[PDB]
């Protein structure tokens, strides 16, 4: 096979011009789509805010229209999914992951409006879910859409355009282009065999998508954390210890989301009415908690700078962590459309800060800043539960811009993945696609 | 399908034996990289002090400059030709071949040959990079412990050989991310499936970097400061720059390939004609490394100076031309040493050139030429080696100007696109092919 290789080597990186151009098209659309979605969620959270002021005196009445507004919006989200596109519930990343293995269908004519408006409700209602869930699955379907429209033929085009769509979706959700491309080549793409996903083309989509986001969302970062302090060599062992903590909690959190999928499935049994009602109950709880304790509900991007800056007490940190574990599980294991990335960044930050605080008092000779352990533990739950550390690290790096902490971020993130494996944990996205694939045969 | 459902549930369960050994490989590749780095620095230092010993007789001083680097070069070419011919040139294509199981990893030979052979060419101040030695060494270090502990399996052989190459790039630039990204974008078997545990490559890259940090902290290879931001209406200039790199990339690619040929006629394959030609080239660098140091050496020294715009346009053009010459002469001669570093310097200079023109044509954009230098810095890496995602993350890790990520990506991709469309080829893959085809003919 030496003679095949010599031929192959000389023919390396010559992606078909038709694929490159369409990748630029997919990226732009996924970009505009993600911006539109982001503008929609913001508007709804804003109306709900304005409604609570309309009745800002009668506290029991105000606690109600908080609930109902998010309850109604939640129900509308669960319903759009159950009735028109059941595959558009939950994260959406496992579904696009399956579509790359050619084992799941990309029904773009249905999921595009279902996910966009269904997620618009769950997110707009202030449930503990992330934007990447919608944007990635939408992005993947946008990729499939132009494939069918322009009738491009081949596995390369199908696999590529479906990949650049998912990548341009994650990148436009975080303003993180590198994390988007890195997600495709570490987690998304077919993991157990070869594939023809042109990386150069995945880039072009991610660029155009990011450029679209930059045109409509510039000047205001999702997470501003400032330039933190550096990390001395003799302080590194503290980050490994932190990673080991995430490493044994990761798999545990993984079981809970899986098990809570089951327990919540008994409440409705599969019935479209019991489910939608259960959704509004959960959704209504979040919009309520999003007024009496806003750190326990919502995406989580708001309490990240606050936690890093050490403006929370240890009592508040413990409270927020427990309360968010609950509302994260309740929201993601319910089947509502929405990703789990963003609330796992928040969970990781809080826990990291908690470790950072104890680290500060036990070791004043290290001159520690608890905000360094928050950034280190920020993409750690992504590492111990999702088991894609290289993506989670570059994601955090792209959002916090604290490169002088790259070693603690890596050391913690890897201690997470090591202990997640060694304690019998499984990739949450892959352990879901298997649960979905195996039930498609169980029945 | 039921196979997939089985595979999914068994995803990321890298054997603990492979993980532990990866930590060992990285540590060794780390220390080895550190020691190599300390060696090269020492020799460049001695030559410096010897020029002071005779800092009056200008003709005499121009000589002991030549000779010191000339002799050191000769010792380098000889160590390669006599004991490990595969340890000449970059060394990256060689490890790349090893991953395809199409080249042998003779670690018992290459380790001392490359370490000391590179110690001469680099220490002589030739236009070569540290990653050549460190990556190839790192791969063989990885192969070494595989053999020593007698680990069995393709996974172990493929992984340990990869973590070693990654941990060698990482310990050469203090760039852990670019190290891991290099394996999964360029190094690993590109046309079929493989069993390279990414988690294990990480562990090696960490421990290697940690070793580098223990002996080289507080002083960055490239300090450039925090540059200005890049407005949205300024992005088209970066695509234009990438287009320029995109057409020069393939051209430079032909020249390095062609100069390999022409320099092979001078010695014909003879070990003596070669080594003597080596000291001629190597002696030129140590000479040029005194009368115009910007035209010789790795290049990391003129990078901050160029970005800060402390060069004139006249000097910039000179430096670019004079470095195209001394880069080809050094890498196409077969001397041990990587071509990454001198391509970063080539990309920086061309970028600053484009930046300066941009500044005067567009005062309404309020431009800083140092932004185009950082954009163009990993552009030659993109248009010639054709690994843009690694080149971008490499520059990012070394310059720490993340607020320029869009220009860096737009330029880097405008390089790879035009490199393809103008019939260019991956220089590292266009070499492994040249080497594999002379093997079956």
């Amino acid at each position: 096979r030496r003679r095949q290789l010599i031929r192959q080597l000389l023919e390396r990186d010559k992606t078909p011009l038709a694929i490159l151009f369409m990748a630029a098209v997919v990226g732009t659309l996924v970009g505009l789509a993600a911006v539109a979605f982001d503008k929609g969620v913001a508007w709804l959270q804003n109306q709900r805010m304005g409604a609570l002021v309309h009745t800002a005196d009668n506290y029991p009445l105000l606690l109600t229209v908080a609930f109902l507004c998010s309850a109604v919006l939640a129900m509308f989200g669960y319903f759009l999914v159950r009735k028109y596109a059941p595959e558009a519930g939950g994260s959406g990343i496992p579904e696009i992951e399956g579509a790359l293995e050619d084992q799941r269908p990309v029904r773009w004519w249905r999921v595009l409006p279902v996910k966009f408006f269904g997620g618009l409700g769950t997110l707009g209602g202030g449930m503990v879910l992330g934007r990447e869930g919608p944007t990635v699955q939408i992005g993947g379907n946008i990729g499939r859409m132009v494939l069918d429209i322009f009738r491009l033929k081949g596995d390369e085009a199908r696999h590529t355009l479906l990949a650049t769509g998912a990548a341009a979706g994650l990148a436009a959700a975080f303003n993180a282009p590198l994390a988007g491309i890195l997600f495709i080549i570490e987690e998304m793409r077919p993991q157990f065999r070869y594939t023809l996903i042109s990386i150069k083309a995945v880039f072009i989509g991610v660029i155009m998508s990011t450029i679209m986001y930059r045109i409509f969302n510039h000047e205001v970062a999702l997470i501003d954390v400032g330039k933190l302090s550096d990390a001395p060599l003799n302080t590194l062992w503290l980050y490994l210890i932190l990673g080991i903590i995430f490493g044994i909690f990761g798999p545990i959190f993984n079981k809970w989301v899986l098990g809570m999928q089951d327990l919540l499935h008994r409440v409705h049994g599969g019935n479209i009415t019991k489910w939608v009602l259960m959704g509004g109950a959960i959704g209504g709880l979040c919009g309520l908690l999003g007024f009496v304790a806003p750190a326990t509900s919502g995406g989580g991007f708001n309490l990240i700078p606050i936690a890093t800056a050490g403006n929370f007490s240890m009592g508040m940190l413990v409270f927020i962590f427990v309360a968010r574990v609950i509302t994260t599980l309740l929201c993601f294991s319910s089947g509502a459309p929405g990703g789990i990335f963003a609330p796992m960044l928040a969970l990781g930050t809080v826990l990291g800060t908690a470790f950072g605080m104890v680290a500060v008092e036990l070791f004043p000779q290290y001159h520690l800043e608890a905000g360094t352990f928050a950034i280190a533990g920020m993409g750690a739950l992504l590492a111990a539960s999702i088991r894609a550390p290289l993506t989670g690290i570059i994601l955090v790096l792209e959002m916090t811009d604290n490169y002088q902490l790259i070693l603690p971020m890596i050391i913690t993130g890897l201690g997470a993945t090591l202990l997640a494996q060694f304690t019998g944990g499984k990739p949450l996205y892959s352990a879901i696609l298997a649960r979905t694939l195996a039930k498609q045969e169980a029945e």
